[PDB]
């Protein structure tokens, strides 16, 4: 679990969104595994606006932050889970990093701010849903 709190927005994995998220919905995209809801309180996270490919992510199943090298956002085949069917998830970045279902939500960050959230993984893989192109998160 986990979210990004930027301005009056809460960014979460779409597959982990709550009823309150859906009842206060700003934007969602199943192909990206992302959902954004509105908040009453202002958040403290800042979004990175860059092309970094190195950063640090939080892994809840290890209680640790790990430095990683990650690929550029791409259209990457993701195996069927109880959450989605075979398909191609867009805007996804991969790194070598131990993950588990319950790690989705953990933040990936670089020197500029928050880059994305954990979304997928596998036998020493972890994939992150990028948020750096969502420029509107910085306003309103
Ligand atoms: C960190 S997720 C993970 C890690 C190790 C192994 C398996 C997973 C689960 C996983 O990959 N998915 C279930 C959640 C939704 C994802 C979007 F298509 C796909
Ligand atoms: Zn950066």
């Amino acid at each position: 679990s986990g979210a990004i709190y930027v301005g009056n927005y809460r960014v979460v994995n779409r597959h982990l969104a709550t009823h309150n998220d859906w009842a206060n919905l700003v934007w969602e995209d199943s192909s990206r595994d992302l959902l954004v809801s509105s908040t009453t309180a202002q958040g403290c996270d800042t979004i990175a606006r860059c092309d970094c490919q190195t950063g640090v992510y939080y892994c809840s199943s290890r209680r640790k932050h790990y430095p990683v090298s990650f690929s550029k956002p791409s259209l990457i085949f993701v195996e069927a889970s109880e959450y989605y069917p075979a398909r191609y998830q867009s805007h996804l970045m991969l790194a070598v990093g131990h993950s588990e279902p319950g790690d989705c939500g953990g933040i990936l960050r670089c020197q500029h701010g928050v880059v994305g959230i954990v979304s997928t993984g596998g036998n020493g893989l972890v994939g992150f849903a990028d948020v750096r192109d969502l420029l509107w998160l910085d306003e309103e």
